[PDB]
Formats: structure tokens, C-alpha cells, sequence
């Protein structure tokens, strides 16, 4: 039942041979350990398409701060809320971030008697993404990040534990979230390292990109049963060509950028927009002067590449 | 009547014995109340396509000051207004927006004689919403957020009311906009609960959405009855399906992303150019010559689609 | 004639017995009067189409400090520069853009012989409007925001004056531009009122809107004057109604996203897809089993429609 | 060879009676003459067509501070770097950019033995730029801006010069970049004019949008000389009278915003489909049974419009 | 083995005559030799089309304090880590982004007992680069930056050494990345030039351009070779003149804004379609009062153009 006016007198007399730009050990030989649980909350999404997904993170860093240690029989308070500034604390950053991560120091530390220190921080960052994209909607991501302390390396400050949870609510969402992490020794000090797997959901929306990819199947084959005696066959073949080359442009524009394999995606629709061009031709030049061939490469080659993307689809 | 030189002098000699770091209590082993009044003054919508709504809150939080009473008697000032970084004040936060928060603290404290202490806060933050899309074009968002002590647990401080009201403008902006919120007593401590339910009102701009459907079922019907002698027959059921399949990749854009359930319009529209494509089929396949049992049953099909469509009507 | 020493020393010993916290008043029972001279420099209206206006406005505040009166007859100063955290200055703010708008204080407060201060403020923010598209293009807005003291109520501050004008170079790019501002009584204090009124120009490129519409009331007329005889005319008029539908899609993104009234341009856009759709399905029928009743309906539509537009029109 | 301790010595006391509020003359009453020296060094364009360019302009201001001089004798010195906040430097600010320009000091000031001071400034700001596309698509754009004291007006600071400087590297890229700088004197005192002028370079790119211009214009002249026993000279002529303004429409979508005038390649396109309807619905009256005059009419318009561009023509 | 309390003690007593703002020199007529290491480790690219690469580097400064030097005989610490507010530190900047660049000082420096210090700097910024487009997909990019002292000149602080490494992961992502930085003597100081060199490499999916000219080509050079009997050969030049034009604008949109050289792919094309079109023009206008001189002529630049980009063709 601690007081105010004894709480007051407290603070004023707890910090009083104390410096916090010094690592709170008796002993400054020896690393400070510190550690870590970490809670991967949300993520963003929205660039994941050029390799970047904007992730929020909880951290609960905790450590001994050897040097404010008391007992109740003088101080009758069990533990405290300190501001950031008043006692040391170790600053953590992530690979690739350093320059867009605001870090506001907001959450104050709580110290207990013994000197057990917890700080709460969250960190909003991107975390670059290598992506698989051979088989497309059901692209593959993997991406990686390392935390580091600012300041120390690993003959001054190391982390003791490095431990990752989920919200539950990560893979709610078109998306299967699966995330590994464990502490590295680094060239220039203790890492955490952070891994991300996500794998694309198989979502209705998604799987609507594929209809363009019918749409020319259909007209493709359409070419062939017309009016050939009519010349608009050519003419309508490469009204469609032109559509499907114009198509392939805003379709680069969606694929993941930078992809470890060609998407097949757009091997079928450069077949496509290959063959309609090529079958224009062959129809003007017999005009000037192959059918049941031209259905036959048509199918197995069609067959071949949708049989490899039942090879890759998951679920 | 106070005059300016009462008044400085009581400014000079109000936080004599007084540490800001402190919560202003007399025993500090019980939680200080604060209560919170809300307002929700605007929203932005621009992501809810997302899932993200862009909210302005305005708080008003008021607890007591166990430190600062004092009595006109000796200084004749009924009220103050005194900066937030002179007297205790409680940080608030919501979840998943730490991070993209200014929290600019711009607007003063209020006390009066008897410590009674009122404060004005404002949130602009991403709630993230939830989205139904079943009865498409109308569709309901479901969102939530918490308010939460930056530093304060229940056993330190405790949020004794949490009121919300409208500016009576949400409803106006082609939204439903229905709000709940309560204090709950979370894992780490005293949690505001804020929830929003939006649905979609009605606009003749849902036309849209209601006439290719129309049009589509009318023309895909009249297939049957045709001039079956002309093999023009199998030429209209073949433009209609292509047309019903471009309609299909152009509405799926329109969409939104994270649907609960897939839109009724979509199994609509997605069936009405399966029927198409099949009466073509059989079609071609007679001329160069099951398929009628299938077709009797897809109409009872749309017919059921249809009916819970309209089920889910609103007004 | 000042020289540097005397205004050193003035500078020195003219802030002896103030506190920047308190309101430069003899009898501090009473409100201050702040006197606002604004005016409206530069719009965006990049985000008009979304209901948001931001605008720049320059504000010249002017009050009293009944504190820091001096002759010259000691100090042969006529008037200073006072930077604006060394002497007393309110803080003022408008609805609704608290959180979006960074208080950059970098001008200084000028302070005459008797008193009388002038402060210069710009500031940069949203305002918010309400959108009438019953003639479309040719939108009309109406926006509002209030300005409040951030610390003040009736009773401790009040605007004595509240006056606007304008950089005349507002409405010389595609806006006809009318303000009125006064001050208000607001439940909370005294409000400063500023209401704005845009309507777009004329602009020869904003017509170009109205020039799809133009095409497909072509194709669409243009389809019962055809090679009649080819069926196909079906479908031919199928892609007609295809295409409307894909445009109005568009259409709808571009128009306002709520207007107090439905655009007529959607509304006749929607009667051509409609008149389209029957013309497919008349021809079919008629097939299974106008010309001139389809043109004269069309005619009379169009011309009720334009005849309201024409009766809306304004300059 | 000043050592370390006596330029210790030197810093310590060499700000004995400066109070850096004050401007540093000896006489007050008469205003501080400020030199600048400007250099633009890049430009952004990517909103210019909105009518808003973001330069980069680094200036180097000088002044001279009559209470900091001292000479060798004393302190062997000859220049020092001195950090913005120990000594008086003016502030500077431009028109319409007071809200969106950072304006962080990160440049000492360099202040020689007699005072000379001298300072560098970085600004990156929108100065906002009036379009004229009379001829396109070589358009041409004027921009204006003002550079003025926050704090000072005629009578207390002045502008003794305003030179400007190109980087040499700034009109090198599809601009014909040139500029020009004064010293103005307005109401609110002393004014810095910078005035830019942009003309677009004749990039072979550019020119692509004349090579529809005259297809189009050949497709017209084409009708004519075609198997006009056919009535399907209609169809042809409607056709190109569609495209024509299909066409028209997509280039007003890039035609820029707020021009001074309508372009002259508009109104080309808009009088080649004039012709084209024309033409199409005088061959529609020739089935339901002024041809030269109307080719007279459209040749005599087209040349009229083509002589002008040329004339305007650059290069 | 340092204790706390003797670091306490050293940190309080090895600042004694030391400012912050001298360079750290005992004869300070001569420059301050600064070190740098830089390592760019990654690269955005995605505005590279405007001609702006955004790249983050990673810097260790290193220079000798010839003021705080001590040995461990007093104070048993053989290094320590020191605030950047404590000792002088150099102050880094690059060209043409000081007002769009953070620059938050975070990680602290680390001096040892004799002297010698490291800072670690991390810069994420825009750097210029000029486009090459004669061969297209495959265009190639030059890049530079400098950077300098924002305070200091050549004789008061000098780049000793200037040395660049990469992180590896720069080419694995299309594309060829080449630096090399050396040191200059600039006329406001020295400078430390950075220089990247871009080059695309061959993928797949950057051929997609190749096939929209082989068969256009073909096309073009097959309005020879035809049934010339029919006259409908110039209904088909017609339409595959129209894909033309289609085609030309689509790839108008692709190519990089402001290049040195003109695209030889965009070349070949507008060059393909205004023969081909000249050449219907001729057989209409002929008939109304030559093919295989088009064709030859087509097929001779063609083949030249083709030639030119072969020259230059990487990989
Ligand atoms: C220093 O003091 C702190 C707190 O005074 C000690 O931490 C606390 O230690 C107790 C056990 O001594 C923990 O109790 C256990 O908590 C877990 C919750 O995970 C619960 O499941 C168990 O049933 C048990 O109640 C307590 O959690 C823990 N709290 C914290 C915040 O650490 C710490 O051990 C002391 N260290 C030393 C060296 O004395
Ligand atoms: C400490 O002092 C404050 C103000 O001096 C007290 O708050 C005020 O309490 C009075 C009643 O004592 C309230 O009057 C009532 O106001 C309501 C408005 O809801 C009105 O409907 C009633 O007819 C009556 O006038 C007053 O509103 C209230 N004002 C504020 C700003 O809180 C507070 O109760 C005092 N606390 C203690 C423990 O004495
Ligand atoms: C306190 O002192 C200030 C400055 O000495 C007084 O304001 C100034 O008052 C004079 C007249 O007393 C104004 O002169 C007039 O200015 C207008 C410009 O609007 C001009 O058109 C007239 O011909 C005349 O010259 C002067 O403008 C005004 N200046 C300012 C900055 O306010 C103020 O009246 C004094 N207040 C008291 C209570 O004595
Ligand atoms: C106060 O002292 C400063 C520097 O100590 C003087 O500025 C410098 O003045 C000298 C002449 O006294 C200038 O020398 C000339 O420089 C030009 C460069 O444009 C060169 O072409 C000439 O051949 C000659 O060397 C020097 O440039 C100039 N430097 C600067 C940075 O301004 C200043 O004149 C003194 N003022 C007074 C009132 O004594
Ligand atoms: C001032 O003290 C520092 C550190 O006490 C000295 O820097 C260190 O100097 C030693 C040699 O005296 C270097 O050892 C060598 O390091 C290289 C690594 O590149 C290694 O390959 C060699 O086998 C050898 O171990 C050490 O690297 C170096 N460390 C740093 C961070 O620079 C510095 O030389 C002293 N200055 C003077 C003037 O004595
Ligand atoms: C949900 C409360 N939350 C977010 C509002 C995060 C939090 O404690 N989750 C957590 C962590 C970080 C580790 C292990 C287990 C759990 C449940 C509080 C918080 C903590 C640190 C910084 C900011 C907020
Ligand atoms: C409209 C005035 N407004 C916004 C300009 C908000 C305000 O009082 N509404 C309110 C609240 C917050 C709770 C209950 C009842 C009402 C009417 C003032 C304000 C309050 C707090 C923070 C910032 C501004
Ligand atoms: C044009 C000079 N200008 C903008 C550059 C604005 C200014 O005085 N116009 C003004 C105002 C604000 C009210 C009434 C009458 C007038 C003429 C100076 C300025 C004022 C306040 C803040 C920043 C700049
Ligand atoms: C190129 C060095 N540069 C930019 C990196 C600008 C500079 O000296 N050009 C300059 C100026 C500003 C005026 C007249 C003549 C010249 C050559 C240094 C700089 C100057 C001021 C502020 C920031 C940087
Ligand atoms: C990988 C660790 N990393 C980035 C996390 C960069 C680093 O040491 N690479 C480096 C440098 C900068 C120069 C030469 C050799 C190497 C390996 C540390 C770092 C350095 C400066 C600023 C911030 C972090």
C-alpha cells in the first residue's frame, strides 16, 4: 500500500550513481543478454507483388538491469513503470528497414525489485520476398529478415532467445503464413533471424485471371470453323492476334516481376498469340494458292502444360 | 475575478510536491479510473475494397486528479487549463496502428478545484473490416479495434465507461453504419472494444449490377427457341457464351478481395455461361451427328441461385 | 534609432513577470478577443471526385497583449519580432483534419508599442464537400469546415472578427469559386465558419465524356439499319451490349461517388444497354416467329432527357 | 596554425553580448541587406501536366554580421564553421509551398574574420505552371514563384540581389529550360522573382501521335476511290467515322489539363470526323434515292489547321 | 574486467576540454582525413523508367580523435561506445537528395584507446540515371551520385579513402549491376563518385516484343504475295494497317520516358506500317488514275534496322 509520497521519494533516489549509456552489469566484460518473443500481428500485402510485404511485429524484449535492484523492506513497491529515457535500454533494428522504420519510443519499461526489465516495442517494416511464380495463381513466396542491436556486438550484447507466435488471424486471409526464427551469430554480432513462408490461397478471385486464358482458347479454336470461303477470317485472326499481344502487356504488368521461373501462364498465352498469327498467315497464304495438324499441336501442347500445372497445383 | 498576477503566482506554487510520472493517487496498490467518451466523426472508405476503413474518433477522457484540488479560498480560480506534459495524463492506443499514428498531443488539460481532470484526444486510424459479399452488389463490412493503456495494466488502471456516439453524418454516405462498444477486461489489461457494422444502401446504381443479368438470362433462354433449321443456332449460343465469359472476367474485378462467401451474382452469372457453353456443345455436336437431362436440371439450378438471391434482398 | 545594446537589453528585461501559459489579461474572468483575417490562397482538387477538397489558406490573427505594453520613451522601439513560444499565442484548428495537418510554428509574432500582436499561420488541409451530379459533367460541390480554438471556450476566447478573401487567380482554372465565412456560436466554444461553393467550367475536354455515349447511341441506331438478312445482326448488337455494360462499369469509377442526385449520364447510358439488349432479343424472337417504333421511342427519350439537362443548365 | 585549445578558447568567447533574435547591426532601424545566389538543379515533371513541377534549387545566401568580427591579432582564426542556431540567420520561405517543404537545417553557416557570413539552403518545392497546348504535342508552360523573409518586411530585411544559375544538365532532357530572376518589392517587403519557362523537346516519340492524324486523313480521302457500286460504302464510312472518334476520345484523355486554348490537333480530329459523318450520311442518302463542296470544305479546314501547326511547329 | 563504476567515473571525466564542434585535431590548419567503406545493398528500381533508381548504402566512417586517446593503465576499457552527441562527427550528404533523405542518426560511434573511430551511416535515396533504349527490351542505364561534407571543404576535411562493395544480391535480379567509386576534387570540397551501371537481362518474358513484329512483319511483307486478283488484298492491308496503328500506340506507353537514342523496335514498327500504308495508298490511287518495290524496300530497312539492333544485341 505504497503511498505517493513514498513512490515520489523513490524515483528521486533510485537512478543515483546511474548512467544509462552504460550497459547495466557489474561486471562490462561480458555480454548483456538480452531477449526476445516475438508476435508477427498483420501483414499489408500490397506490394508483394514486386517482392516486398509490409509486416507488423510485437516484441517483449527482456533483460536484468544489475544496478537497480531493491527490496520492499525500504521501498514498499513491487515493481514500476519507467520511461525510456531514464535507464538503459537496447535498441533493435532489421535488416533493409534502418531508414523507413519511424521507431517512436512509446510503451514504458517495467522494472521489478530483482531488476528483471520488460519492453514492450512494435516495429512496422517490409521484409523483402524471393517469389516462385512457375506456377501461377498458386505463386510461392519466401522472405526473410535479421534483428540487430545497434550498438553491441556479440562480445557486448547477445540475445538470449528469439521466439515467434502468430495472431491466428494471419492466414485468415488468402494466404498460408508459416514462419520460423531462431538466433544466428552474425559477422558483427547476435542475430534473430525471421523467416516467412506464404503460399497463395486458392481463391475465386484469383483464379479469374485465368479466363482470359480461356477466352482466346476458344477463340482460337474459333478461327477454323468460319466462313472460309469469306476473307474476314484472316482479318478477324489478326483482330485477335493484336487483342492477345495487347493482353500479354497488361498481363506482365501483373505477374510477380522477378519470378525464379517463367510463369506458365504466359508461356500459354504467347503460344496462343503465336499460333492465331501464325494461322492468319497460313490462311492468306493459301488464299494466294494443316487443319486436324494445327488442332493436334494445339491439344498436346495445351494438354502438356495444363498436365504440368496439375503437377504443381496445391490443393 | 481572478486577476493575471493571482494567477501566475498559482501556477508557480500548483505542482509543488508533484511528479508527472506518477499516477495521481493517494494509494497507489488500486487501478485509477479513467472513463472515455467517444465520437466517430468521419470515415474515408477509399480501402474498403481492401478490407481497411479509415475512421476519425474524437475521445473525451476524464478522471481525477487526487494531487491538484484545491479551494477558492486562497486562489480564486474555479478552472485551468494546463499543458499535457505538466500533469499526468494516460496514453492511449488502438491495435494494429501504433505504428501509423502521429499522436500529436496539441490540445491542453482541463482540471478543476476539486481534481476533476478532462482531456481531449483524436484518432485518425485503419480499422480493418471483415467483408460479406453474398448479396452482392450490397455488401456488409463487420470491424473492430481496441483502445488500450500504453504502460498501465488492469491492476494499475482500469477504463471505468466507454460510450461511443455519432456525428449523425456516417449514415448519410450510402452506408448503413451501426456501432457498438463496452470496456473488456483483456489478458493485459483494461481493453476498450470498439465494433462497426456497415451495410450497403440501396442505389439505382446497382443497375449495373441487375441488367446484364437480365439481359443475359433473356438471351441465353431464347436460344432455345430459334431458327433451328439455320445452323445460326450454334452461332448465337457461341457468342453468347463468350460474351457471358468476358462479362464474368470483367465482374470479377469488381469484387471484393477477402469475401467470407462467394457473391450469389458471380454463381449466377459463372452458370448462366455454363449453360450457354453447353448448349453450344450439344448443338455442334447434333449438327455433325444425357445432355437434355443435364440442361432440364440446370435450369432448376438458376432457378434455386436466383431464389436466394432475392432471399438475401434488402428492402 | 534603436541600437543593438538597447534592444539587447530590451529583449532581456521586457518577459520579467510573464508566462506564456496564461492569457495576456488584466482580469482573466473575461474572454479575448481574436480578430482572423484568411484567405484562400491555392486548391487541389485532385481528390474532388472522392469529396475532398484541399485547399491552402493564410490567416492573420490579431489580439491584444495586455501585458507587454511599453513606451518608447524608455525603450525607443516602435515594434518587434517575438518568436511564438516566448510570449502567449492561441492555437487554432479545423474540423476534421486534426490529425493530417503538421503545426509547423516558423513565423514570428509581431508585438507593437501598445500591445497589439499579429501572427502569421498557413495551413493545408482537406475540406471536405458534398456533390450534386444531376447534369454531369457539369458537377456542383459544396464544402465546410469550422475553426475552433484548441484550449478555449465562449468563456475564455472568442473570434471578435472572422473575414476571407480570395487570391483571385482561384477561379481562373475550370471552377467558379464563391466563399462566405463568419463566426459562429458553437456548443463548445467560438467557431469560425467557411463555406465554399465550386462548379465546374465548361472545359472543351470535359466534354469529351459525352462523346462514348455518342458512339454507342450510333452502334446502337446502327444496328437495325444492317445486312439484316445476316442473323448475325444477334450478335453484332450482343457485342453492342457487351461493350455498354464494360463501359459503364468504368463510368461508375469515374462519377462522383455520391451524389445527392443520380447523373442523368448513367441513367441514359443504362436505357441505350437496356434498348440494346431488347433489340437482341426482338430480333430473335422475330426470327423465331418496330424499326421505326424503336427509333421514335429512342427520340423521345433522348429528347426528355436532354430537354431536363437543358432545363438544369446553368451558363 | 590555430591549435585545438585556442579555437576553444576563440568559440567560448566570441558570443560574449549576441542574442541571435536580434538582427546583427548596429544600427536597427535600417533593414539587413541579404544576398542569394540560386542554382536550379533538377526537375521532377511527373505532375506537370497537372500544372505543378517540383524543382530542387540550392541557394547560398550572405550577409554580413556586424558584431561577430575580430581579426588575427587576437585569434588566429581567419573563418569558422558556426552551427545555424548559435548566430542570426534569416529565415526564407516561397509562395504556396509553406506546408510541403521541410526546410531542416543541416548546413553550418561559414562567417569569416570581418563578419562576411555565409549559408547554404536547400529547397525542393512545386511551383505551379501555366500549360498552353495550342500546338501539340510540342506544348509550352510558364511557371512563377516568390522567395520572401518569414519574419521581416522592406524596412528590416532586404534583398540587395537575386541571381540565378542553371545546373547544365537541366534542359538536356525534353525541355527547353529557361529561366530568369529579380528583385520585386510587394506589400509585404522585399521579393525574390523566379520565372521558369519549359517547352517541350520535338521527341521522335512525340511525333507518333501525328502519324493517326494521317491515316485518318487518308481513310477520308479513301472513301471516295472505292467500288462505289457497293452500298457498303457506308459501312466503310461509318467505320472510319467511329474510329475517328474513338480516337478523339483516347487522345483528350492526354491532352493536359487547364490549357490556355483548345490544341490545334484537336480540332484537326474533330473536323476529319465532321467530314467523315458527313460523308457517310450523304451516302446513306444516296441509297435512300454537295459531295465536291464538302471535300472542298474539309481540304480547305485541314490545310488552314495543318499550315498553323507548322507554322507553330518548333525545329 | 571494467567494473560499472569505473566506466561511470570515465564517461564522466574523458569529455573535459573537448567541443563538440571543432574538427578533433591539435593543429587544425590541415584537413581532417576521413575514411569511408559503402556496400550497396539493394536497389528499388520501380520508378527506373523515369530515369530514378532508389538504392541503400550502408557506410563505415573512420578517422583518428587526436583528442580523446587514453590507455588502459588509468582506465582498464580498450573501446567504448559513444553517443553521436557527444564527439564530433562528420556530417555526410549526397547530390541532388538532401531534401528527401531522413538522415537519423541511431547507431553510436565506437572509439578505441588511441584514438580511432567508426560510425555506421545507412543512406536510402534516389540516384539519377540516364536510358539508353537502341536495344529494346534489353536498355541500359547509367547512374551517379557524389557525396560530400556538408560543412567542411578541401582544406578542412578530405576523403582519405573511398571503396565500394556489393551484397551480391544486387544481379541475381534481372539485371547486371556494375559500380565503382573512386574519390574526386571538386571545387566545393572533396567529393566521393559513385557510378552503377544497369544492364536488363535476357529473359523470356522480355521477349514478348520480338513476336508482335516477327509476324507483323510477315504480315507486312505477305500484301505482296496474295490472291491479287481478289481486290479484297486491300481490305486486308486495311485492317492489319489498323492492328498497326493499335499496336504503335500500345508500345508508345512502354518505352522509357526520356531516352538518348530512339528504340529501334519502336522504329521498325512505325516505319513497317507507314510503308505498308503508303503502299495500299499507291494500288488505290493507281487503280483510280509498284508492290514489289514496297516490298523490297520494306524488306531492306526492315533488315537494316534489324541489323542495327543485332550490333548492339547483348547475349
Ligand atoms: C525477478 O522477479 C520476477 C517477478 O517478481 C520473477 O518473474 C516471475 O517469476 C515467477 C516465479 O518466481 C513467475 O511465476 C510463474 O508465472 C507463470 C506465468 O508464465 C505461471 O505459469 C506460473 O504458474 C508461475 O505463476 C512469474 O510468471 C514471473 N513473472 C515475470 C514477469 O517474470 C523473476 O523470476 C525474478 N527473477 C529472479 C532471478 O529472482
Ligand atoms: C468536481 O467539480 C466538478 C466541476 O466543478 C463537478 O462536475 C460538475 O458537477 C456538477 C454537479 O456537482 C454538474 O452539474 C450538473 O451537470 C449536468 C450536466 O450533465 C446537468 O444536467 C445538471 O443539471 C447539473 O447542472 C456538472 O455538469 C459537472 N460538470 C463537469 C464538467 O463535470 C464534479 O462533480 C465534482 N466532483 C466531486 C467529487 O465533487
Ligand atoms: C496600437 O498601435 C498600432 C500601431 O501603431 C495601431 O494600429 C495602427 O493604427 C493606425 C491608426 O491609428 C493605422 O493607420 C491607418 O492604416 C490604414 C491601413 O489599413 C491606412 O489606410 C490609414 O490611412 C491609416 O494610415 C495603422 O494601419 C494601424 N496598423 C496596424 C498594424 O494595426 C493601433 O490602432 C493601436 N491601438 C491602440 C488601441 O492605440
Ligand atoms: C571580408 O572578408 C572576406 C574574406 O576574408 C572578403 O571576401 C573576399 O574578398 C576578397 C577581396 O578582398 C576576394 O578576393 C577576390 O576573389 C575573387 C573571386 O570572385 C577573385 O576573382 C579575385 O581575384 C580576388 O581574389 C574574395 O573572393 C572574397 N571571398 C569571399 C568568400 O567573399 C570580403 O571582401 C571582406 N569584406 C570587407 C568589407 O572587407
Ligand atoms: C588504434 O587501435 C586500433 C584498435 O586497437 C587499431 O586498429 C587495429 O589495428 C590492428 C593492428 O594494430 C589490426 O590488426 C589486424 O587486423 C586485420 C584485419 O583487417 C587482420 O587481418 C590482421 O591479421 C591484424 O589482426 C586491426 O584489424 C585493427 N582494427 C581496426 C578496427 O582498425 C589501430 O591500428 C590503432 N592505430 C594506431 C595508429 O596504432
Ligand atoms: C495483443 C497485445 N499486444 C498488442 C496490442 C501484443 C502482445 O503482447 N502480444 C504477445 C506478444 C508480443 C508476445 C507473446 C504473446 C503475446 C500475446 C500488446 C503489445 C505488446 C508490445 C508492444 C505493443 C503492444
Ligand atoms: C464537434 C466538436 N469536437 C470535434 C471538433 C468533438 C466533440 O466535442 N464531440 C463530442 C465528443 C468527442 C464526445 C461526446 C459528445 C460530443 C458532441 C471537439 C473535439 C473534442 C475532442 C477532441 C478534438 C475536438
Ligand atoms: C500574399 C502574401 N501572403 C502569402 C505569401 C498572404 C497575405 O499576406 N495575404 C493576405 C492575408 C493572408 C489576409 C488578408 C489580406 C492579405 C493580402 C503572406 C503570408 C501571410 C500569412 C502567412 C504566410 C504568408
Ligand atoms: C554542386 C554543389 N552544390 C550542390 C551539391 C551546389 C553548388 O555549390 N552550386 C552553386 C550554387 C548553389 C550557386 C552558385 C554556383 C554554384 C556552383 C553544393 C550545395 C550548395 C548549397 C546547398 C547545398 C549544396
Ligand atoms: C550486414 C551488416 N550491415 C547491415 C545490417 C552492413 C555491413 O556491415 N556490411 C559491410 C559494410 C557496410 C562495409 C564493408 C563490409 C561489409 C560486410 C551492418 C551495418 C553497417 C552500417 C550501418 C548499418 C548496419
Amino acid at each position: 500500500c505504497w503511498t505517493y509520497e513514498e513512490e515520489y521519494y523513490f524515483r528521486s533516489n533510485f537512478l543515483q550513481q546511474y548512467n544509462k549509456d552504460i550497459r547495466p552489469l557489474n561486471d562490462l566484460s561480458k555480454p548483456i543478454s538480452v531477449g526476445i518473443h516475438l508476435e508477427i500481428a498483420k501483414m499489408n500485402d500490397f506490394n508483394l507483388a514486386e517482392g516486398r510485404l509490409k509486416i507488423q511485429t510485437y516484441l517483449i524484449l527482456q533483460w536484468y538491469d544489475e544496478k537497480i535492484f531493491w527490496n520492499e523492506s525500504t521501498y514498499p513497491i513491487p515493481k514500476l513503470m519507467v520511461s525510456s529515457k531514464k535507464i538503459w535500454s537496447p535498441a533493435i533494428s532489421v535488416y533493409y528497414t534502418e531508414n523507413e522504420m519511424d521507431s517512436k519510443d512509446q510503451f514504458q519499461m517495467e522494472i521489478y525489485k530483482n531488476g528483471s526489465v520488460h519492453q514492450w516495442k512494435s516495429f512496422y517494416f517490409n521484409i523483402l520476398c524471393d517469389v516462385n511464380a512457375r506456377a501461377f495463381p498458386f505463386d510461392k513466396y519466401t522472405c526473410e529478415t535479421m534483428f540487430y542491436f545497434n550498438d553491441y556486438d556479440i562480445q557486448t550484447a547477445i540475445f538470449s532467445s528469439f521466439r515467434c507466435i502468430s495472431s491466428t488471424d494471419l492466414s485468415r486471409k488468402a494466404w498460408y503464413v508459416s514462419f520460423s526464427c531462431d538466433t544466428k551469430i552474425g559477422e558483427e554480432g547476435s542475430l534473430g533471424q525471421l523467416s516467412l513462408k506464404l503460399v497463395r490461397k486458392v481463391s475465386l478471385q484469383c483464379l479469374s485471371v485465368l479466363l482470359p486464358l480461356f477466352i482466346f482458347f476458344i477463340l482460337n479454336i474459333m478461327i477454323g470453323y468460319l466462313p472460309i470461303e469469306s476473307g474476314e477470317k484472316v482479318t478477324f485472326a489478326t483482330t485477335v492476334f493484336l487483342s492477345n499481344v495487347i493482353y500479354i502487356d497488361n498481363l506482365s504488368k501483373q505477374l510477380p516481376k522477378e519470378s525464379s521461373e517463367i510463369p506458365l501462364i504466359f508461356l500459354c498465352h504467347i503460344f496462343l498469340a503465336f499460333l492465331s498469327g501464325l494461322s492468319a498467315v497460313g490462311t492468306i497464304i493459301t488464299s494466294k494458292i494443316i487443319l486436324y495438324i494445327m488442332t493436334f499441336i494445339s491439344i498436346l501442347c495445351a494438354l502438356v502444360f495444363t498436365s504440368l500445372f496439375f503437377e504443381s497445383f496445391l490443393d
